């Protein structure tokens, strides 16, 4: 038997992948153009280098932090570099999948040229009763918007998102929500008030 | 305002099989002399290992996949040809040989790692978009040019099929068999993905040789 105490702690040290004008929320799968900003590929390389200093399957994991006009948010998104590819102009590209919220903590040092920060992962709690109820309403509101656009496959797949937190964070795909609105969705930890937040904006966009 | 509708192509990882002389274009099938050639045989063995079957009893061995890249005194081309090792055995001359079929164009990108002693690079399969209407007219004009050369050469079995090739991309890439074209021209054929450009390239080179 081994003791092992105060381990598996919730505070991680992750490289910051800055999103200059974009927000990636947990559950989202988005492409990343690595041609435009140097700090982006440096964060992926720093994440991969730290995995190679731990010695020998880990797809590299970064901390997706939106940076609106030179200022980082208080919450980041733990993201997995699922795959690297090429964009139509031959740009180096990467597929990233958001996993969970990470409350941004104090800065730290690490390998590579990326900024390393410490942070505590905010494990999503089990869904409450109002969250399930709010998820049903948000599905209907989002479906109505997609129906006017004729995006019926999108209607079909959105209706299959049964986790209320994942459904609320699916608002990151909405083109009618501003970058700053999606930052507030990221920083709103509680799912119920996060759903009520995106439900109001979605209800506002329908009324236009 | 991140772009959430970006088209993302898949990135392949293949062992580099260097070709000192000659360019293998998509649609071609050629032999490979493995005699006293460590680089070529290492690429095939690295491809075989990377193709090792992945199940306890249901595992099926796939054909090895290599990247046939046009290299003269270094300076590997920016585009290689995805090659499928169709057969392995001995060539008629007695040499240890392999038969490779060119499949598609691959844009050579970042280097990487892999099994075996071969050099591994990352690459992207380049689209073969449907032939334009103008591309159809380039193919009809190009068939008349290559037919005159083949009929002058007496290659009647070849000219029979060449003028039946419906796809303009396959028709243009068949110029890799032509002795009257140089490898620097062939590498440029391997270089231009657009079928309209290639036909418009090879039509000019064919006329200036006729």
């Amino acid at each position: 038997a081994m003791d092992l105490e105060l381990s598996m702690s919730e505070t991680l040290t992750l490289p910051v992948l800055p999103l200059e004008d974009g927000v990636v929320l947990p559950g989202m799968v988005v492409p990343l153009d690595l041609s435009e900003n140097g700090e982006v590929r440096a964060a992926i390389e720093a994440a991969r280098a730290a995995a190679q200093s731990r010695g020998p399957v880990s797809k590299p994991r970064v901390l997706l932090v939106p940076r609106l006009n030179g200022r980082y948010a208080d919450v980041g998104t733990l993201g997995v570099i699922e795959q690297e590819g090429r964009l139509p102009g031959g740009e180096p590209g990467a597929v990233v999948r958001g996993v969970s919220r990470v409350r941004i903590g104090t800065g730290t040092t690490g390998p590579g040229a990326a900024l390393w920060v410490e942070g505590t992962v905010l494990e999503a709690p089990p869904a409450s009763g109002r969250a399930q109820e709010l998820a049903k309403e948000y599905k209907g509101l989002v479906s109505a918007i997609l129906q006017k656009r004729g995006a019926w496959q999108v209607v079909d797949v959105v209706q299959q998102i049964d986790d209320p937190s994942t459904l609320a964070d699916n608002s990151g795909y909405a083109p009618y929500l501003t970058d700053e609105q999606k930052i507030e969705v990221l920083e709103t930890v509680d799912v119920v008030e996060r759903l009520e937040l995106v439900i109001g904006w979605t209800r506002d966009h329908l009324a236009e």
